[PDB]
């Protein structure tokens, strides 16, 4: 099947930053034809730690910038929603509606996403066991979702730390396509983070998944969010080529679910 | 004074909210040194199954709660799930409750703060104690003045929660701490019930400004949390017990 | 029943330090007649993090110092063993043989302790669930132990941190007397530690237990081990009086196991 | 070269150690680029139940192992539980294995180091990756030169272990890292077996210097770890698979 790569800057800092990253993603999509790229960026960071942290430029502006990207590079789009009412307007540009980790259980948000007709990607909450995502998918199908994804982004392990229990990839795969989030899984809520992105991502594809999610920024050192975990845009190509290779050599061993 | 939030988990009917309210009213008259607050949810926004009981709606819920505050003169508290519900609920709710999973949703918090009412934030299972400082700050920025942080357990492996009592003195540095004696023993997704009382005792021995307890006339027949909701008849004894322990232990509560 | 208080310096730094702390424990035993005091001190720290850390003055010396304490103050004694062969010599002075947390599963060490005829106290391993201590007790009875204790000392919660799941006190109580270790439960393997000793200890007695364990040192700031967690000897009396009070008011509510 | 430690969990009989050794010998001849090490315990020192199988003893165990090293010329590794067993075992064992629960017992480590042999320390379920630095240092102080650290999972709530693959590159800073593919999926005190292969693949994709696998002709009839021991017939395929993944992935292993 076709491997999915979801990438983009964490936050829509500006419509300019978006086109910049979009161009590189467009170039990679032309080189890696066996991959399905999806451009990602949040129009709003609805749960920053501090009130003084960057949030976004609004739903209207964000949807507008995301549309420019889709229009100029012909790339699929995905963004996340935080409240039911955002589902409809967001579905006008987003091919995949993403549900935040903390909200993976909110029945109304799930239902709002499902009826749009768009694909849905749920970030598995840090508090959720892998086998309990089964009902999250049941809710979505009930609400009309035909294209569903579950994203592994780590589990709470003590305070201010997340661990990736790779046993979850084959478990969640029983009821949905699985995406490994290479960026948030090494984050420390509130390991040295960055140095582990690449090795864990190798593990993901060795275990087996249907796609990976990576927040990439031209200059992570200057991002308005996830500055310490966003992958430098120049390294994106290398990471991709590498996971496609590992995936290929490992794939014949992938178990049938 | 010492806070005691109690009531049925979900608003199964205005009828139920009145029967439990009656008993709460009676305890209210018996323990003048305790400030009772009636709690009940007009909607279970995150039931595991789509096929579970959510409720009769926000309008019907606010109607029943209003009936309780009128027929018994008891303060009210209910939880909101989306920003738009902060205003309509603040009409009957003396304290707006922020669900544990949503403790980080800035918009939901700012909306709660805007109604001028008191706000009680449930500490997320994924959140470290010291990280609640930022939750309170967001509320102060939004104009909140009476702010409560409630301990309801922390993610411990899969389908399990542990109560790290160190969190009580830690959160107390920036808010009034409430201990949720009911959701702290439930297994997400021990024998639950048998641990409710023992842990409540630990909570007051350590030191907290209040306790949260879901009670139902017939837990077995409850439409939500039927295994962790305390039988109404047992509420009096547990309150009396926590006041006595508090009386003796309070002598040793460390200074913020 | 009679509440048990196990206290003493973490390590037998010197026979002098032992008599110093022993004197205070002797004085407290005379005041708190409803309490059963047991003097504790390890003749060896068999698992320090670094190789350059203090260990002890040997089994022979330690047993000798512990005997002086028992001889001069008439106090019961307890110390821990790390290998089967130490059981016999140690039982000649120890009223209670203690089994280290990491070794709570070592069948031979348990059996060696059990046949001495002395009482046995097992520190519940940081990796052990409360309901799995049931077999640790089964092993001891099999080996001849008639007086058995289980000590709560925290559970692994992420890296370098322990949490106390008080649900364990009523669980382990189903098959043994339970002791709450007020000192090691707030330690950070490899919370601010000290500031939590007293509140958690209050929780323990409120929940209900048969005794508490507290490492106390005249000058914690100078101890050779557990310097940041050992309680100052001058505060011992206050802590005890407080837990006896909380215990009394709470006891009528203790559930029957 | 890449290390592969395999064999039956416990020494059920010299007979069993020879049948598994034969197959290991054959794989040894088939994969010249891999260094096979025969592993088996002469005693299960910490079985949950007193009524479980421990073994036939140290003498009988060292006798069977010796038979394997002679009849097949395969390196040997077994685990020691108390200091006094370091010397007698170092007679047949090329690598002395330190049990996970005992990774911090200074005397057991110094004794293992004294025999001059290679030492493989199992990282305790309670130990943080970076805290293994001290374990290696104790061994160097005791004269150890060939030191291995084995990842076997970390305590995650109750009766469960999780494998934090970040630990591999971290421990690699001060030792050769081995991945225990068998005990990492067992539930202390998921479906275990089904996760053994997937996680082994992750281990080599990340980068490790070797793998540890317990194998038994008939796992179902094994006297220890009958649910997590890999069927002998499957060993060849998994090895071939990890060599292929390694070949491709090794290009990206980060530098220590
Ligand atoms: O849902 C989003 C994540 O948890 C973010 O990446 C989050 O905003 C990180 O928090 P901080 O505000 O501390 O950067
Ligand atoms: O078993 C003993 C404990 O774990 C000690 O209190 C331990 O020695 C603490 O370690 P450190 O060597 O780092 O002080
Ligand atoms: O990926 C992200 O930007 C958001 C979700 O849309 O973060 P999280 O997955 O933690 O909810
Ligand atoms: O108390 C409750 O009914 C809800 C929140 O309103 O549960 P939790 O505290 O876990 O979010
Ligand atoms: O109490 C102690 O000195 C030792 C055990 O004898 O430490 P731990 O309980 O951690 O094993
Ligand atoms: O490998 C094994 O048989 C034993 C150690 O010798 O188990 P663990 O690694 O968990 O200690």
């Amino acid at each position: 099947e076709k491997f999915l790569v979801i990438a983009g800057p964490c936050a829509i800092e500006s419509e300019e930053l978006l086109l910049k990253v979009g161009e590189e993603i467009k170039r990679l999509s032309e080189k890696f034809k066996e991959v399905e790229f999806v451009f990602k960026s949040s129009f709003d960071k609805a749960n920053r730690s501090s009130i003084h942290s960057f949030r976004g430029h609004g739903l209207e502006y964000g949807v507008k910038a995301l549309r420019k990207v889709k229009e100029e590079f012909g790339l699929k789009i995905t963004t996340d929603i935080h409240e039911s009412w955002q589902a409809e307007p967001v579905a006008e540009v987003a091919d995949i509606i993403q549900i935040p980790a903390f909200l993976c259980g909110q029945t109304d948000l799930l239902l709002a996403a499902a009826k749009t007709g768009r694909a849905v990607n749920v970030k598995k909450g840090q508090f959720l066991a892998p086998w309990d995502t089964k009902n999250v998918v049941e809710k979505l199908k009930f609400g009309g979702a035909k294209e569903i994804y579950l994203t592994e982004r780590g589990t709470t392990f003590g305070y201010n730390n997340l661990v990736v229990d790779f046993r979850s990839l084959p478990i969640m795969k029983q009821w949905a396509k699985v995406i490994y989030d290479a960026t948030h899984s090494v984050q420390l809520p509130g390991g040295g983070m960055r140095e582990f992105i690449f090795p864990l991502i190798r593990a993901a594809v060795a275990v087996g998944c249907d796609g990976v999610f990576m927040e990439t920024h031209p200059e992570p050192e200057k991002a308005l969010s996830d500055a310490s975990t966003q992958l430098p845009l120049s390294q994106l190509e290398g990471i991709i080529e590498a996971i496609l290779e590992i995936r290929e050599v490992a794939s014949k061993y992938y178990e049938t679910i």
